[PDB]
């Protein structure tokens, strides 16, 4: 519950090295004002769909059958199918993990995509990247 808030290297500021921030909890809800998807808590939101920059950005291109506008009054309006679905569906398994897999005794092991350099990092699994052969 106690989300340590330092802002120092959570996202946004391209000063990568010490600290990897933290994601889950604070205002994780887009506003959709007609195909226009205005991302309020964008700093969190980017690393709620995906921390891995490239695939995160690629998803917000591929899911956009519409010309993706960037930014309004400071807050990040994008134009396409990145409006309260997608990222929020992903945070339903990410942020809402404990209820998405409703407390399976202690071990909620059915989270994130166990493929192509993504996988799940600890928590549900004893070791990060539980790829494995059959």
């Amino acid at each position: 519950e106690y989300v340590e808030m330092l802002d120092r290297l959570y996202s946004k500021l391209p000063e990568k090295g010490r600290k990897e921030g933290t994601q889950s909890l604070p205002n994780m809800i887009i506003l959709n004002i007609g195909n226009t998807t205005i991302i309020r808590n964008f700093a969190e939101y980017c690393d709620r769909i995906r921390r891995e920059d490239k695939i995160c950005m690629k998803y917000l291109l591929k899911e956009l059958a519409a010309p993706g506008n960037v930014d309004d009054k400071g807050e990040l309006v994008i134009q396409g199918k990145f409006s309260s679905q997608v990222i929020n569906t992903l945070m339903e398994r990410f942020l809402k993990a404990y209820v998405e897999c409703s407390t399976c005794k202690s071990l909620d092991t059915i989270l994130k995509k166990e493929k192509k350099s993504w996988y799940i990092v600890c928590l549900a699994c004893g070791a990060q990247t539980p790829v494995k052969p059959l």
